[PDB]
DNA sequence: CGTACG
DNA sequence: CGTACG
């Protein structure tokens, strides 16, 4: 959930 | 310089 | 040069 | 799941 690489 | 890992 | 999450 | 610089 939390995006900070990928944002899933 | 640019500190976005390290910070050098 | 290496950090940053639910 | 993978991004982010001078
Ligand atoms: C988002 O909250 C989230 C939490 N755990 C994960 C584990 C693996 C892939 C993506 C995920 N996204
Ligand atoms: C995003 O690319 C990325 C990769 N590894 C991580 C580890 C811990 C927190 C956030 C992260 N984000
Ligand atoms: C900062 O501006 C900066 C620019 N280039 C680098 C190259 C290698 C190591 C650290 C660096 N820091
Ligand atoms: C910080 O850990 C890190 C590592 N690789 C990078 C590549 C490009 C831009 C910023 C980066 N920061």
């Amino acid at each position: 959930x939390a995006x900070v690489x990928a944002x899933v």
